[PDB]
């Protein structure tokens, strides 16, 4: 999700541990990857995902504050519709297409978080970007950081990131901004010029630009904030018009979008929508007997089926 695989520029800056690490804090989970995972496809085998998920995250005696999507950005809405349209090739064709994926969607919110409620498990609807408002949770110290595999987060200021919590590979991999900053040099603002070259949820890319290509074109033109894309475009706006050899020939062949590079993405993951409030959180111990019925409903599972993966969960809360 979100952009190409940022996640392989940082792998360096990455220190593996035990979920025992995890014991104790606060984390926002983003539920919406889940979400997104399961709408293309044993019946019920999201919600079984989700149930094995909250096992984990509460025998690990982990505090988790659960973020759903709230209104998808404009930036965003238009760059989902121009891609949509350019894989392709009536007008209220598509309108049905959103209201049957917009049910599907709304029936998984409400399953979800009926299931996070029964376990006792807080959530909030973002009013954006889940990943911003996780981001936001993060720093207002209000979470000890954020457990999701989207590494759009670092985007909206991220610090800590707990990544593959939920893998067959099983081990637990642990980010802070602060390491990758000082360890491979890379900022917020060089991870935001790079959404605007591989291409992000905000913005289309350009078209042959991978990690390499992309990188190189930001050590090209050094700057601080926008200034090397603003310095890159100039010059490219100007190796276009005059028709005396040069290193990086490679960028002329590139041929980009007339407003780049447009600030308005920039604008929308330095200041995105979030509830900066201090929120009061609270963490039920899970309705038991509620469960086994949820179980029951969903997944067609006796109590004793139930009570096998329930009880190790239970028996694990109940030491400090």
């Amino acid at each position: 999700m979100g952009v190409q695989g940022l996640w392989k520029l940082l792998e360096c800056s990455g220190r593996q541990v035990s979920p025992e690490a995890l014991e104790g804090k606060i984390l926002a989970v983003d539920i919406s990857i889940w979400l997104n995972q399961a709408l293309k496809g044993i019946e019920n085998p999201h919600l079984l995902t989700l149930f094995h998920r909250l096992c984990k995250l509460l025998f690990f005696r982990i505090r988790p504050i659960f973020v759903f999507d709230g209104d998808a950005p404009l930036l965003k809405k238009q760059t989902l519709v121009k891609r949509r349209q350019r894989k392709d090739l009536l007008k209220a064709q598509k309108q049905q297409q959103e209201r049957i994926a917009a049910t599907v969607t709304g029936q998984m919110f409400l399953e979800s978080q009926e299931l996070l409620r029964l376990f006792g498990i807080p959530y909030i609807q973002a009013p954006m970007e889940a990943e911003a408002q996780c981001a936001i949770l993060d720093l207002t110290d209000q979470t000890s950081g954020t457990i999701t595999d989207d590494s759009a987060i670092w985007l909206f200021g991220a610090r800590h990131v707990y990544r593959n919590f939920f893998n067959k590979n099983k081990f637990v991999e642990y980010y802070q901004y602060v390491d990758f900053h000082n360890q491979l040099g890379l900022d917020r603002n060089k991870l935001i010029n790079l959404a605007y070259l591989l291409g992000s949820d905000y913005t289309e890319g350009i078209p042959t630009v991978g990690c390499v290509t992309a990188m190189e074109i930001l050590n090209e033109f050094p700057g601080h904030g926008l200034e090397p894309l603003l310095k890159f475009s100039e010059w490219w706006h100007e190796a276009q018009k005059n028709p005396d050899t040069k290193v990086k020939k490679k960028l002329r062949t590139l041929q980009l979008t007339p407003g780049f590079p447009n600030p308005a993405v920039a604008e929308a993951y330095l200041k995105p929508v979030v509830d900066d409030s201090k929120g009061s959180f609270l963490w039920g111990k899970p309705d038991l007997d509620k469960i086994r019925e949820f179980c029951q409903r969903y997944f067609g599972w006796n109590r004793t089926k139930t009570d096998e993966s329930l009880f190790p969960v239970l028996k694990q809360l109940d030491a400090q």
